[PDB]
């Protein structure tokens, strides 16, 4: 049916394609983001790069939804300027632990030609600490694997028994390349494989450091999570259904390390920006974008603005983002030969999207898995610099207010994070107040040890804390918009 909707279709060979890349966790973002990068190669530059498209943890139902429809998907571009549609065509298989089986998985990441594993797991699925990006040794679903590495469940024990099986047969290995939303995501991924692999077979772990590469990328594209509406919505645009159809802005930017030890698409003629280091980027984008969406998001929320674009109607909201992007996250930066008032100006722009419904509630998800490259890490620069940073100590107040689980109406906020036990329990032995900015504070999977001792630091997020508690959300980011 894919095949008659009003949108650009495959009209690439697709079986002249060949499975030369394994990405791990098929979301949304992954649809349309490095899918889309893929199938502009095969369509104009004569690629032969397709995918296998592997989830481990959750995501049954894309995969399901792929298998009945030739693997085809569509990705629906919208902004107020136009919609664009695409019929995707460059995955080549789609599989799921809980149907394939993990046997299947294992053997098509051990086919000789695959060359790269990608992955989009989201920061949870590195079982990582984040103050420290170091792997959790003691993590349970972490020790399982450890225990029983044949038979992994995460990504990393899932790649690790692939490299493993890959060196036994004697076949190369693949480069590993993260494209989730952490800073120095190659140095993640490659600590975390390192620390697996030595728990496991030190030959194994040093096979690994001699013939793998962990490249970082920076990666951008607002794609709200698909909801009936936006199903519905697509279909109005291209005139069919399509369940595992998203929709997402315009704009899209992608770094890459140009670091591969088995090739690689030629990114670079789909958009693609290869370079040497992608860390002024990855810092660039996590700090004004992430870290004013996430501001947004526990603050909006807590004002009732359900999405994104609803928080950007609210004049004191515009400005306060502005500011902490201009003012507190861009001094932070390294990065060379950007305007970045432009930089800011522009993604004020992209939040505005009245064609996006972008929920707070989605963005913050996960905030304990976020926090530190968003907004700590800028905090510590300031802080560092004798530098004010009054917005940053707000957002951690906001989403101090957040995890207590009340709204300002009274009502349950469902907290969604994989450190949820830890912060129950922070929130459940603490007064409100001052006494629970310091519980909170005390989680250094989080804040790390540094910002726990920091008197200052206490006392800002404190101040604005307190005036949530007083004024609310709403009037508290007005006071802070012009102070
Ligand atoms: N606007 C966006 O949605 C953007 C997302 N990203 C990155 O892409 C990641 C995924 O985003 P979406 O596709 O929108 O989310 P999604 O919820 O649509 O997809 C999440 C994917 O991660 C997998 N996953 C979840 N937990 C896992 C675990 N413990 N182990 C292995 N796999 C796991 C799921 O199976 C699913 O395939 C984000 O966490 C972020 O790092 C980057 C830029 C923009
Ligand atoms: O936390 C989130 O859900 C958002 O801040 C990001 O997914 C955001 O949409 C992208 O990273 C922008 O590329």
């Amino acid at each position: 049916h894919l095949l008659s909707a009003k949108a650009t279709l495959p009209v690439y060979d697709r079986n002249n394609l060949a499975p030369r890349i394994v990405h791990l966790g098929f979301g949304a973002f992954h649809r349309a983001h490095q899918g889309v990068y893929a199938d502009i190669l095969a369509t104009e530059h004569f690629s032969d790069w397709g995918y296998y498209e592997v989830n481990l943890i959750g995501g049954e139902q894309q995969i399901a939804d792929l298998q009945q429809q030739d693997n085809l998907y569509t990705v629906a571009e919208m902004s107020a300027d136009a919609w664009t549609a695409r019929v995707v065509g460059v995955v080549k298989k789609a599989l799921h632990v809980q149907i394939d089986g993990l046997e299947t998985v294992l053997a098509a990441m051990c086919e000789p030609q695959i060359a790269i594993v990608s992955l989009t797991i989201t920061e949870k699925g590195y079982f990582h600490s984040p103050a420290t990006g170091q792997l959790m040794l003691d993590h349970p679903m972490v020790v399982a694997d450890v225990q029983n590495p044949h038979q992994p469940k995460t990504a990393t024990g899932v790649i690790v028994e692939a490299l493993a099986r890959r060196k036994a047969a004697g076949l190369p290995a693949f480069t590993v390349m993260s494209c989730d939303n952490m800073p120095e995501n190659g140095h993640v991924m490659r600590d975390v494989v390192t620390s697996y692999a030595q728990a496991i077979d030190v030959k194994l772990a040093q096979w690994i450091e001699d013939n793998v590469t962990f490249p970082s990328t920076m990666v951008d594209r607002i794609v709200p999570a698909v909801t009936e509406d936006t199903l519905a919505k697509i279909e109005q645009l291209t005139g069919v259904r399509d369940a595992a159809g998203v929709a997402c802005e315009p704009f899209r930017q992608w770094v890459i390390e140009d670091n591969f030890v088995a090739g690689r698409p030629e990114w670079e003629k789909a958009g693609a920006e290869l370079v040497s280091d992608v860390l002024p980027y990855e810092e660039m984008k996590l700090r004004m974008l992430n870290g004013s969406h996430s501001f947004l998001a526990y603050l909006g929320y807590l004002a009732g603005y359900q999405h994104i674009n609803d928080c950007m109607e609210d004049e004191h909201y515009r400005h306060a983002a502005y500011t902490l992007m201009l003012q507190e996250q861009a001094p932070t930066l390294k990065v060379q030969g950007v305007d970045l008032q432009d930089y800011a100006n522009r993604l004020i722009e992209r939040y505005s999207n009245p064609a996006l419904r972008h929920r707070t509630w989605q963005i913050a998800m996960d905030g304990s898995q976020k926090l530190p490259q968003r907004m700590l890490d800028s905090v510590r620069w300031h802080l560092a610099h004798d530098s004010k940073f009054d917005l940053l100590a707000l957002g951690v107040a906001g989403w101090m207010r957040y995890v207590g689980g009340v709204d300002e109406q009274g009502n349950p906020i469902e907290i969604s994070d994989p450190l949820l036990p830890v912060i129950q329990k922070a929130v459940q032995s603490s007064a409100e107040g001052t006494a629970r900015v310091q519980s909170l504070l005390a989680i250094k999977a989080i804040f790390g040890d540094d910002l726990p001792g920091n008197s200052l630091f206490t006392t800002k997020v404190t101040e604005a804390y307190l005036s949530l508690l007083a004024h609310g959300a709403k009037a508290t980011v007005a006071k802070y918009s012009v102070k």
